[PDB]
RNA sequence: GGAAAUUAGGUGCGCUUGGCGUUUUAGAGCUAGAAAUAGCAAGUUAAAAUAAGGCUAGUCCGUUAUCAACUUGAAAAAGUG
DNA sequence: CAATCTCAGCCAAGCGCACCTAATTTCC
DNA sequence: TGAGATTG
């Protein structure tokens, strides 16, 4: 008999075995291998540890990677064959030249200079065109022939970095205003714009940010306001989006932005509700945003040059020579003996730095701001610095805004240009434009053909796929199609029928019809509430849910039981303010068709359906439009155009044959035909499917992986996964330790940035139109801080009062939880706020008070608005207008902190339950042999603390093996004093189940002081109150828990781990005459050409061989550690001796070949351990069992801040000398198995300085002292503010002789080999 | 313990794209001096690589998951205290 | 040799599906 | 946190 503990984290399990009086058992263990020692005595207890397990995104954004520096490659290949043979007249080598550029001249075939061949022409192609934008904008406007290379390199560079796909359709730059004025004030004849002189160029495109510009606008308008209909208008010209709310006196919030797909939708909102008078207003809008567009990355006249792109680049490369030649004059002439400073050092942060070291542009510009601003002369140049514009290069980290159009604007005038002069031109020219646009739609996928799992495409044809005929070739409709098909969900109740799309016009009526039906209304005179009829249930759809978007509760009062009913009064149950189903696509589809009585016709319910289906399916436009035109006979040709512009995404939980395709067979109507009219029953969804009076359940009924693939298909991190399928391996071993019995109980617990934090800030704060960012700017890393980031996330103002705060004072204000933490557990952001005092809450009782609500509703309005606070915490926030917290939500909550409700740790008692039970009794029910325990981690926390089995988890990793020990001991206790309570915690009035839920855990306690100030007393023995078996002996089985705790012999095991993942580090470092760097590719000398450095070990081999020394070569028999790398994994294990041979070993010993991956364990001397770190570096392989009397002195004496505390202050007073025992517990165990003296010294030595400090401050940083002593890698620690450096151990020769260990999973079967016996 | 709807926030898997960086080479450095050097001039650009590579040869695949030892088995697996 | 210093690929866009948590209505 | 280089 006995009983598995379970603790389960993200990087180790703890794992231990009890019996029925909570003792932990001892074997004696085989142990295999050829050394001293037959068998070992071990605790079951213990803890595996293990690396984090990763996802698969960084795997993916690789692969992605990969195929993109594949693609572009094969751009290049697809423009130089069709160039090929051309070029081949005019120079047969220059391909050549160009794919040996990066060698060295001793490798190149050919000519060094790659253009030319020669270096007079080199030097005077570079002369003429600095840079290729220069060669790029000759050749647009150029009327010549130019040289065919010249052509190629022009075309292959806009071909090579292409620009971005995010905007559709077609770009032609033309860079009106003085219109759009005169068009508001035709449309406000009263109240005209006079915008006479008005520099509309320069204001608007101008550097500043767009709030600013937006008031340099206004300022040159009088009259005329920033949130005025104008003003207003100026940001959706520019390319932001205000609210128009208050510009037409609207209720309703309206905004607009046209870089958007639902511009014309919302356009067609606010004009149908202000009047389509308004449509000049927003069309000159429209017409002038064009010529202004591309203003940020077109600053260049368009009428002067077909090619603005590349004359804006020569406009940076002109300016750059002429500030250059200012500040080196400027710098000469003031500051001399700066120059060799600026100019020629690479290591300084100097234009030398800026060129030709590693200073960015953003380096540069901090390192020469003060010198420019110390000397005269530099107005222009400090302005050009602050607006980010001063000595630009031309490939800069900004270029992501350009458009694929505008290098396509330069690619196809180049084409129309030199097609005069070479006729291949003219025929490849839309060929080499389709190379350039050309891009792979993300749903057809990669272009496969039978060797990738990742694919899905199918072709028409059984050809090489091309960007020309990508068409022809793929199966664009088939491919788009399986895209979808293989992810979306199958109806679980008819398991063989894909689920509607969730934009179905049946699909809501189901909806609709489902929630209408279990409304009930009542009238003075009716005698109880009743149904609705079919009959009021058509009536209500066809007059309110078909008429209106949203159906309110105050609708349907008065827009149907007063006009149609007759009922003055009437109370409804069912629905609360609005009905929450709604016929959303019905009115989407009746303002394109403008046909109601279509839409209301049953014959049009499959078209109507493939059509929703079509828009869901696809998201192409044009692929929408082919597959809409069967119906095309049906629709205005402009109501095709709205229909095809009308796209719907997501997907339903059921299929059309379930909601109205099956039929009851007695009654032959469909589900939604119930729905629609069900006597005076009306049975809802739920119903219908059960009843079994009905045929539907019976025909749901005719219609309906391993263990690491169930596990790894869970949802959940990867981290708390791994530690599943560990956890179950765990479980298998002990039970064959435990002689193949299954246990009585197995109890389970599962353990419970600065990015994303400044982009919530900067998109609330743009939504609230707050200038916060400007008065106090931040940085990402600043917005760690708690009190910091709800500073911003509440425009600088206190959330219970109408006041701002002060940024500088924010250590005196208050950090509250909403919900008190005292009835819920939630410390995160959703769950907090910042305010000046706590008090201003309310009282501490509840919810903040209804006059806090009452008061800052508005404003918690306008965060939730702006995403600065969430749906879930506003409505936390709002909670007392609605009664606040009722005496059952204070049950639940304490509820919740007892009952575990993850569905992942569900998923885990159901793993361990289907596993351990697996027998059926007479009537075929499952016999529960194993009870699976799930218990959250408060309940060991508190039992730790209230009985002083501290935690101290820097001290060792025991507190994981500990932690399940605690849980086994206390779950079996639990369900054993209240077999009740099984319901809860094994898998398979409201103050009294407050009172309940809160007392649950006082059967542990001799004494108890209650809540409501009352002292309770309860015997030693705690007993079952049915069976006369006794659970708790408050003398005895304490003190076998402290037996327990006390052990010094625990299991700990650090999983060894074949390493994994990138061959090595990716920095490409410059050459060195080393042999430490890796080529980048097969002839890529490194001494040549650089490389990689630092490969990763996968693993480590033991080698006992012979290697040639000296010039002799005689042969030296050697046992070494070779770390085979991750490259080399392959090689070496295809054939491990030619490996070996090639590496210069000879005569290896081939049985002796030992497998060593990271983390291998080797005892040596006086119980020291190492763990191996690679091939070269070892990690430390020992554990300090502190004794327990020191690990609770330490949890008391670090934190000292009931009256009680006095008792466990005073026994911190008494025992002050345990501070010395303890630095000689870390003394001794250091100067036996760390050997690091030098550390050790600084070590005793920071002690002794800080003696005289207080003990609650020296006992805070003696925890810090463990981290020399601790299991695993070395790492460094500060005592007080003294820092103590890392001792790595660096040499793997001492474990060479050593006694390798070889664990199983528990850490309990052991095999020793004793490798000096080797050699 | 489940189901649908509504509202909101998260996570996973997969696909298609943009911009940098880095590396080697190309962009004639000049003058004085035997040289060491010194005084100047110059700098913004491009090519190519971006896991070595692989066979299945695709505009495909190559960094996730999973892994003590021993025995029998190539392998898959099973077994051993 | 040791002790000590030094270094580590990054930023961005769009799209699809499937899960999960947490409050609400109605049900099994 | 392994490992390359520099300094002692
Ligand atoms: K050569
Ligand atoms: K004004
Ligand atoms: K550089
Ligand atoms: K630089
Ligand atoms: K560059
Ligand atoms: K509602
Ligand atoms: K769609
Ligand atoms: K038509
Ligand atoms: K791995
Ligand atoms: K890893
Ligand atoms: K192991
Ligand atoms: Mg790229
Ligand atoms: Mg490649
Ligand atoms: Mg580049």
């Amino acid at each position: 008999k006995y009983s598995i503990g379970l603790a389960i984290g993200t990087n180790s399990v703890g794992w231990a075995v009890i019996t029925d009086e909570y003792k932990v058992p001892s074997k004696k263990f085989k142990v295999l291998g050829n050394t001293d020692r037959h068998s070992i005595k071990k605790n079951l207890i213990g803890a595996l540890l293990f690396d984090s397990g990763e996802t698969a995104e960084a795997t993916r954004l690789k692969r992605t990677a990969r195929r993109r520096y594949t693609r572009r490659k094969n751009r290049i290949l697809y423009l130089q064959e069709i160039f090929s043979n051309e070029m081949a007249k005019v120079d047969d080598s220059f391909f050549h030249r160009l794919e040996e550029s990066f060698l060295v001249e001793e490798d190149k075939k050919h000519e060094r200079h790659p253009i030319f061949g020669n270096i007079v022409d080199e030097v005077a192609y570079h002369e003429k065109y600095p840079t290729i934008y220069h060669l790029r904008k000759k050749l647009v406007d150029s009327t010549d022939k130019a040289d065919l290379r010249l052509i190629y390199l022009a075309l292959a560079h806009m071909i090579k970095f292409r620009g971005h796909f995010l905007i559709e359709g077609d770009l032609n730059p033309d860079n009106l205003f003085i219109q759009l004025v005169q068009t508001y004030n035709q449309l406000f004849e009263e109240n005209p714009i006079n915008a006479s002189g008005v520099d509309a160029k320069a204001i608007l495109s101008a550097r500043l940010s767009k709030s600013r510009r937006l008031e340099n606008l206004i300022a040159q308008l009088p009259g005329e306001k920033k949130n005025g209909l104008f003003g207003n208008l100026i940001a959706l010209s520019l390319g932001l989006t205000p609210n128009f709310k208050s510009n037409f006196d609207l209720a309703e919030d309206a905004k607009l932005q046209l870089s958007k797909d639902t511009y014309d939708d919302d356009l067609d909102n606010l004009l149908a509700q202000i009047g389509d008078q308004y449509a000049d207003l927003f069309l000159a809008a429209k017409n002038l945003s064009d010529a202004i567009l591309l203003s940020d990355i077109l600053r260049v006249n368009t009428e002067i040059t077909k090619a603005p792109l590349s004359a804006s680049m020569i406009k940076r490369y002109d300016e750059h020579h002429q500030d250059l030649t200012l500040l080196k004059a400027l710098v000469r002439q003031q500051l001399p003996e700066k120059y060799k400073e600026i100019f020629f050092d690479q290591s300084k942060n100097g234009y030398a730095g800026y060129i030709d070291g590693g200073a960015s542009q953003e380096e540069f510009y901090k390192f020469i701001k003060p010198i420019l601003e110390k000397m005269d002369g530099t107005e222009e140049l400090l302005v050009k610095l602050n607006r980010e514009d001063l000595l630009r290069k031309q490939r800069t980290f900004d270029n992501g805004s350009i458009p694929h159009q505008i290098h396509l604007g330069e690619l196809h005038a180049i084409l129309r240009r030199q097609e005069d002069f070479y006729p291949f031109l003219k025929d490849n020219r839309e060929k080499i434009e389709k190379i350039l646009t050309f891009r792979i739609p993300y749903y057809v996928g990669p272009l496969a053909r039978g060797n990738s799992r990742f694919a899905w495409m199918t072709r028409k044809s059984e050809e090489t796929i091309t960007p020309w005929n990508f068409e022809e070739v793929v199966d664009k409709g088939a491919s788009a199609q399986s895209f979808i098909e293989r992810m979306t969900n199958f109806d679980k109740n008819l398991p063989n029928e894909k689920v509607l799309p969730k934009h179905s016009l049946l699909y809501e009526y189901f909806t609709v019809y489902n929630e209408l039906t279990k409304v009930k209304y009542v009238t003075e005179g009716m005698r109880k509430p009743a149904f609705l009829s079919g009959e009021q249930k058509k009536a209500i759809v066809d007059l309110l849910f078909k008429t209106n978007r949203k159906v309110t509760v105050k609708q349907l009062k008065e827009d149907y039981f007063k006009k149609i009913e007759e009922f003055d009064s009437v109370e409804i149950s069912g629905v609360e303010d609005r009905f929450n189903a709604s016929l959303g696509t019905y009115h989407d589809l009746l303002k394109i068709i403008k046909d109601k009585d279509f839409l209301d016709n049953e014959e049009n319910e499959d078209i109507l359906e493939d059509i929703v289906l079509t828009l869901t399916l696809f998201e192409d436009r044009e692929m929408i439009e082919e597959r809409l035109k069967t119906y095309a006979h049906l629709f205005d040709d402009k109501v095709m155009k709205q229909l095809k512009r009308r796209r719907y995404t997501g997907w339903g939980r059921l299929s059309r044959k379930l909601i109205n395709g099956i039929r009851d067979k007695q009654s032959g109507k469909t589900i939604l035909d119930f729905l629609k009219s069900d006597g005076f029953a009306n049975r809802n969804f739920m119903q219908l499917i059960h009843d079994d009076s009905l045929t539907f359940k019976e025909d749901i009924q005719k219609a309906q992986d391993s263990l690491h693939e169930h596990i790894a298909n869970l949802a959940g991190s990867p981290a708390i996964k791994k530690g599943i399928l560990q956890t179950v391996k765990v479980v298998d071993e002990l039970v064959k330790v435990m002689g193949r019995h299954k246990p009585e109980n197995i109890v389970i617990e599962m353990a419970r940035n600065s990015r994303e934090r400044m982009k919530r800030i900067e998109e609330g704060i743009k939504e609230l139109g707050s200038q916060i960012l400007k008065e106090h700017p931040v940085e990402n890393t600043q917005l760690q801080n708690e009190k910091l980031y709800l500073y911003y996330l509440q425009n600088g103002r206190d959330m219970y009062v109408d006041q701002e705060l002060d940024i500088n004072r924010l250590s005196d204000y208050d950090v509250d939880a909403i919900v008190p933490q005292s009835f819920l557990k939630d410390d995160s952001i959703d769950n907090k706020v910042l305010t000046r005092s706590d008090k201003n809450r309310g009282k501490s009782d509840n919810v903040p008070s209804e006059e806090v609500v009452k008061k800052m509703k508005n404003y918690w309005r306008q965060l939730l608005n702006a995403k600065l606070i969430t749906q879930r915490k506003f409505d936390n926030l709002t909670k007392a207008e609605r009664g606040g917290l009722s005496e059952l939500d204070k049950a639940g909550f304490i509820k919740r902190q007892l009952v575990e409700t993850r569905q992942i740790t569900k998923h885990v008692a159901q793993i361990l339950d289907s596993r351990m039970n697996t027998k059926y009794d007479e009537n075929d029910k499952l016999i529960r042999e194993v009870k699976v325990i799930t218990l959250k981690s408060k309940l060991v926390s508190d039992f730790r603390k209230d009985f002083q089995f501290y935690k101290v988890r820097e001290i060792n990793n025991y507190h994981h093996a500990h932690d399940a020990y605690l849980n086994a001991v206390v779950g079996t206790a639990l369900i054993k004093k209240y077999p009740k309570l099984e319901s809860e915690f094994v898998y398979g009035k409201a103050t009294a189940k407050y009172f309940f839920y809160s007392n649950i855990m006082n059967f542990f306690k001799t004494e108890i002081t209650l809540a409501n100030g009352e002292i309770r007393k309860r015997p030693l023995i705690e007993t079952n109150g049915e069976t006369g078996e006794i659970v708790w002996d408050k003398g005895r089985d304490f003190a076998t828990v402290r037996k327990v705790l006390s052990m010094p012999q625990v299991n700990i095991v650090k999983k060894t781990e074949v390493q994994t993942g990138g061959f090595s580090k990716e920095s490409i470092l410059p050459k060195r005459n080393s042999d430490k760097l890796i080529a980048r590719k097969k002839d890529w000398d490194p001494k040549k050409y650089g490389g990689f450095e630092s490969p990763t070990v996968a693993y480590s081999v033991l080698v006992v061989a012979k290697v040639e020394k000296g010039k002799s070569k005689k042969l030296k028999s050697v046992k070494e550690l070779l770390g085979i790398t991750i490259m080399e994994r392959s090689s070496f294990e295809k054939n491990p001796i030619d490996f070996l041979e090639a590496k210069g070993y000879k005569e290896v010993k081939k049985d002796l070949i030992i497998k060593l991956p990271k983390y291998s364990l080797f005892e040596l001397e006086n119980g020291r351990k190492r763990m191996l770190a690679s091939a070269g570096e070892l990690q430390k392989g020992n554990e300090l069992a502190l004794p327990s009397k020191y690990v609770n002195f330490l949890y008391l004496a670090s934190h000292y801040e009931p009256e009680d505390n006095e008792q466990k202050q005073l026994f911190v007073e008494q025992h002050k000398h345990y501070l010395d025992e303890i630095i000689e517990q870390i003394s001794e165990f250091s100067k036996r198995v760390i050997l690091a003296d030098a550390n050790l010294d600084k070590v005793l030595s920071a002690y002794n300085k800080h003696r005289d400090k207080p003990i609650r401050e020296q006992a805070e940083n003696i925890i810090h002292l463990f981290t020399l002593t601790n299991l695993g890698a070395p790492a460094a620690f500060k005592y007080f503010d003294t820092t103590i450096d890392r001792k790595q151990y660096r040499s793997t020769k001492e474990v060479l002789d050593a006694t390798l260990i070889h664990q199983s999973i528990t850490g309990l079967y052991e095999t020793r080999i004793d490798l000096s016996q080797l050699g």
